């Protein structure tokens, strides 16, 4: 371990909370499911920050409660059982909860029990917009009054912030919150801790991972070895009360210079063909790549913690489509261009790169022994702001799936060929 | 956690031993194998309460010894090797043991070693009757003269106890011990702790789990939401020296009233069609369902601890068949009725309901945080009597299969598609 | 536990370091790959003694470095990336290391970083000879000038030591170091600790394991029950400075007598049909079986530790083949004789016998509770010499594959059907 590494003792002491958040930052908004994954009267169970959550759509509205019956702890989502439009019941002994408040309103075959009405399950705020269902995953005692607006946990919006973050080389990126904004993408389980997966996206030295991607050569791009920071303010940290807490990297300005050569090895690039884009990241860990893969289109990624060693990776492309025809154009270009070359292919390289780094950090070794360099100003800056502004550190799961990693149940599922997952299997 | 729950501090303190028995209650009789699973000269390895056991039938008689060579700990049952009618040898280095006493009588290629005769492996009493081989799984130092009769660990017998447990609505249920009693059924490995699997069988509020079973609607039954206790003595606890230690639930009497409605949800049943039956459980955890699925037939269930998170679930139907004709009719009805609709179908629902609850309890959370209600007088009563009358608490396995849950051998087997099991695979 | 067992307290205290070496003996030579497994410009990752290692052949020469980028710990071997003949780069962020010294010579897209040249990854000495690539797996601080010659970690050589270890009944066994010595064989991952796999090879009481092997009855052999030591010097321990550290068993002399009968079981052999051979073992745990399976042919086995519960089992046959014709005869006899009847068949029996013993020892139980006998003078003598002459005890892996056994990555791979392994999968 060299003394020339950027993550020295003082620097590391600045992001201890981050090192302690293996299970994720709780009391934040996270994408839960795509609208198409939850139809009218459909019930679905998931897990975020170690918290089991069940969702149901009733009369067009989505509700979210803890997927844990308070009687004997089974998941309510394994066998969806709802007798009324305003409740969800446990299929085992009939404990029935109010969708709106989560209160135990009754017990199917024991309507007069003294336990009724004296307790209930945790509820989770839901915000569905333009094809996506977001859920505010919170601790049991986080007050309703303190729940912030979804926007506070989403990337910086444009043109709203075009003056704060000038972007003369490309038109404004749309937000999932914008009217007529259309979302195309997917989410799948990533194997490894969410933090390590999150840090890859805005790292300007990992470009090497994409050197051989097909889209790179199909688009005749002659990529740069990487990007180097040239000044101390190459990244802007934003932490105002009203708004997202995160950072913006001044890519395509002189604060970040592209590298073309290496005299040792003897490498040197002389074809400056490429794309104009910009990355930023905000709590709870949302990446935004402006002007990617093309103008008017933007890519967003989430690394939702499920347990301390799995996460649900989201990858979407957004574009505002005012007319029925605009939607068809975007759907078409996604289907025959974006999805096969960008989401699959370009990003697949990121997928395995993240996994390859997990072993170094899981038992704690990497958080101490990693030897960061100049380009690592990016993850380091992120860790510090995340440590300062997170709304809570999730506690390890207890008495839920994922609390114990080597149960006979898990070996059974594994024997049957099932990998660690996210969506609860039913029946 | 509501103060209105039945399992308060005082109640919980009354079943600490039960909370401590994850590996099972040792020094008890357990069904090991069906007679048809062990033919003349056949050797089979199994595991109960964490204890590896090997059985062999010689001249019609079954013997059981610890499936662990005292030399270097391999399982004797993996490659059956017996040179004489009175012994079983280890296929590795030849240590040979007397089937009757378990003494080390010799070593194939080292007949004069001084270790010979100075030690041996543990023996386990066997009791085979009407198609079933029972084994008294005991600690290494439990004395032979202290082994109790099998009947002490089997359900209450009728008509012997018909006066103690009146049953005017149905004929007496037969015992596996009765002459001409015929057994039909099966046992399979269940994933999760034995205690949680055991408590489901006699719970009168889980009826909801069967609301959709095919047999229920094929037999025009209009089930009750559940059953509620009406008096403090709705369950009779029996604990006399000579006899089984357990409890009898006074089903189909004043003490247990069927629930027909729930005003909150607006539910209400008006078709009282069903079956007459009665459940009781005795240590080590044997369920008896009288008059099920039909008169003169009785169902018995065991949840034999294998390790602390797997158990062997037994499900059998018994009926006395004095003549060859009676046996054919019972075999036929089992094959084309009981098996497909009852053992499979009705009980399969219980199988998955048990599993769904295991995660809440494995790490200990559920044993403290569960919020039991009125109908839970059943499991609570069982945990108390079990705590008071068990003949021992099995210690965790050491140096045996299951002692460690994440060995490379287990990952290899899992990769090959093999789930956690019970019967040792040979060769 | 009987007091008549050979491994009494005093004896056990003589091999504590061996009990402590679950991860293996480090600072020793080990077979890494067969020459055919690493062609010109090919890169391959492996793991020995918990240490991740990557090899590459350049201009005919093989180099080995630690398969762990010092930046953020990914394995360099997962996506082979080399820009020059004298280096190997990390495919993630471009850290580049010198093959010869392991020094960090540059960073592709950050050639001026202050970290460059101030550190590097560990290098491992390589000795390739007659088809086998050996690697000196050492601790990070083991001096280059202290690396001993490969021969010190290889079995005793003949005729060099024919006078020291007289063998009138068979011609001298060739060494992998001999000119024109040809190697044929294979290595595969073994499931369980290396020590338990290693001790089986030179045990003279496990002969029973091969009683049914096809080659035994195809060769009309009437095997002995086993062999017993007759004198205290039945094993010669060698520990001179210049040379291998190990032991030679005086098989086929009166110090080891074959057993023909067992009066207790009534067994007795009358047909002394067999083969002449002799076993010896040297650190780090290499077996040599002289005159096996035929004259002029010798079998060597390694049990290379990968982690503390997996090892790479090597099984090779060596014969000196001066002419092109001699090589074809050996290749032929291996292909249609040795491989099918000896490597597979005879040795497959040893493979499963080793596995069956692993559970007793992994949690520590067996290392204390095993009850060894007279024939165990063999493993006991080996444990003592190993404890005394090992060049170091490998420390548990940290921040590398194998450091944590139940990661979601391991469950993913297992779910996909992949067993624990050795060679790193690429892409
Ligand atoms: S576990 Fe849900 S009602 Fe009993
Ligand atoms: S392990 Fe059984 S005789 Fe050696
Ligand atoms: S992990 Fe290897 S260069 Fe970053
Ligand atoms: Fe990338
Ligand atoms: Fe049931
Ligand atoms: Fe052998």
């Amino acid at each position: 371990i060299s003394d020339a590494r950027a993550n020295n003792a003082k620097t590391q002491s600045q992001y201890q909370p981050y090192k302690d958040a293996a299970w994720g930052f709780i009391n934040h908004w996270y994408p839960a499911l795509f609208t198409h994954e939850l139809e009218e009267d459909q019930v679905q169970g998931i897990q975020i920050c170690g918290v089991p959550i069940v969702l149901r759509r009733v009369n067009g509205k989505v509700f979210a409660l803890k997927d844990q019956c308070l009687h004997r702890g089974v998941r309510l989502s394994e066998k969806p059982t709802c007798f009324t439009k305003s409740t969800i019941s446990c299929w085992y002994h009939g404990f029935t909860f109010d969708l709106e408040t989560g209160k135990l309103v009754t017990i199917v075959a024991n309507p007069e029990d003294k336990l009724i009405g004296t307790t209930g399950v945790t509820t989770y705020p839901v915000h569905e917009v333009n094809g996506m269902i977001f859920v505010f995953v919170r601790e049991d005692d986080f007050p309703d009054e303190d729940v912030p607006p979804l926007a506070h946990d989403l990337p910086f919006r444009f043109p709203e912030r075009s003056e704060q973050f000038p972007h003369p080389l490309w038109p404004s990126s749309p937000s999932v919150l914008d009217d007529n904004a259309v979302v195309h993408g997917m989410h799948r389980t990533g194997f490894g801790n969410w933090r390590i997966a999150c840090e890859n996206g805005f790292d300007n030295a990992h470009i090497l991972v994409h050197k051989d991607n097909t889209i790179v050569h199909a688009m005749d791009w002659v990529l740069p070895l990487g990007l180097l920071p040239t000044s101390d303010d190459c990244i802007a940290v934003v932490e105002d009360d009203d708004g997202p807490k995160g950072m913006m990297q001044w890519l395509f300005t002189d604060k970040w210079a592209p590298v073309l050569e290496n005299q040792e090895l003897g490498l040197k690039v002389e074809g400056l063909k490429g794309r104009h884009y910009r990355t930023s990241v905000v709590l709870p860990g949302v990446l935004m790549v402006e002007n990617w893969p093309e103008e008017h289109v933007v890519q967003y990624e989430w690394y939702v913690p499920i347990t301390d060693d799995t996460h649900e990776y989201w990858e979407i492309l957004v574009r505002v489509c005012p007319t029925d025809e605009d939607r068809k154009k975007f759907q078409y270009r996604y289907d025959h261009m974006y999805k096969p070359l960008c989401l699959h292919g370009f990003n697949d390289s990121d997928l395995y790169a993240r996994e390859a780094m997990q072993n170094f950090y899981y038992d704690g070794t990497g958080w101490d022994d990693e030897q960061l360099v100049a380009t690592d100003i990016s993850p380091i800056t992120w860790r510090k702001l995340a440590s300062r502004w997170n709304r809570g550190i999730a506690k390890p799961g207890r008495g839920v799936a994922g609390a114990v990693k080597d149960t006979s149940l898990i070996f059974k599922q594994t024997a049957d060929g099932k990998r660690p997952g996210y969506k609860v299997e039913q029946i």
